[PDB]
């Protein structure tokens, strides 16, 4: 078993983000350097980054993550440092990636990125695939990361500075396990993670974080040609570090569900950011798709008040 730790140190901060294939965890600890490290966090089992906001800023660290799993066996990831200082062959900017799971190693990859709004060519494409431990450079952002069909998994990807977008569902299911997306605001409004197809479902795990301005988690289109639903997301536990317009809107006609669990959000007041919010869906000419406003407990926006906590 392999632990691969990765970081970003942005936005006064210094953010952990891994992935694990150690199985059954029941704990998860986290030691940076300084009687040559000090344990800074104990964790739950499922969350794959974490926010140190108690480092000294001038200086360089070291970090680490231990695993405890049921057999009480204990993984000690990678050291990784703060400073500067193994990958699969198909990890390649521009690569297509089919029914299988590629490991990239921490390294970094891009294209470029245009600034203009017609679709930009992804970074990686994923069918029916999983890539892990990959750095999306700062500007080679381009659009990111495309599940084209299938199930895909995007584990412990680090984002630099989101392009486009920093990932799109085309397939049945787009699961991002941790991972960490900074963006800065400004023609079109920011947005994280696009999602055109119908009967599609997005899933955001692993305490997947964003970091820095951002404008829209996720939003189902409300006038695209040929729309319809249901689009569905799934937050099971995500991080705002910082600021967002809003996270996720649903067309309430096309039967989208947006199912929230454990957003935690950076000063977060009801209505600021709103989480949930509802709309009414229309085909492209026929007129603007109206905002009801945000919901809780109804049936396409399946998150309570508890599910959305400050930070």
């Amino acid at each position: 078993d392999d632990t691969m730790l990765m970081l970003l140190k942005k936005d006064n901060a210094t953010y952990l983000s891994w992935s694990t294939d150690a199985g059954n965890v029941v704990r998860q600890d986290v030691y940076r350097s300084t009687a040559g490290s000090e344990k800074i966090a104990e964790l739950n089992s499922s969350d794959r980054t974490f926010t140190d906001l108690t480092a000294n800023p001038q200086s360089d660290y070291w970090y680490w993550v231990d695993t405890v799993s049921g057999n009480n066996s204990v993984l000690k990831s990678n050291a990784a440092s703060t400073a500067p200082a193994a990958a699969s062959p198909e990890c390649k900017a521009g690569a297509v990636i089919k029914d299988k799971t590629v490991d990239c190693g921490g390294i970094t990859l891009g294209l470029s990125c245009s600034g203009d709004s017609d679709k930009q060519p992804p970074v990686i494409t994923l069918e029916n695939a999983t890539i892990k431990n990959l750095r999306i450079s700062e500007k080679g952002g381009s659009d990111g990361i495309h599940c084209k069909s299938g199930n895909c998994r995007i584990e412990n990807v680090i984002w630099e500075d989101i392009c486009e977008d920093a990932a799109t569902n085309l397939g049945k299911t787009m699961t991002i396990v941790g991972g960490v997306a900074h963006n800065t605001t400004n023609g079109k409004p920011d947005k994280v993670l696009q999602q055109n197809a119908k009967n599609s479902h997005t899933i955001v795990q692993g305490n997947f974080t964003l970091t820095g301005q951002h404008g829209k988690l996720w939003r189902s289109c409300g006038d695209c040609t040929n729309n319809g639903g249901p689009r569905n997301l799934t937050i099971i536990s995500a991080t705002v570090n910082g600021t967002i317009d809003s996270i996720a809107g649903v067309n309430r006609n096309f039967g989208d569900v947006a199912e929230i669990r454990d957003l935690r959000i950076k000063g977060y007041k009801e209505g600021k950011p709103p989480v949930c919010e509802e709309f009414n869906g229309v085909e492209k000419g026929k007129g603007k798709s109206d905002k009801y406003g945000e919901f809780w407990d109804t049936k396409n926006c399946k998150v309570s008040r508890s599910n959305v906590k400050p930070l």
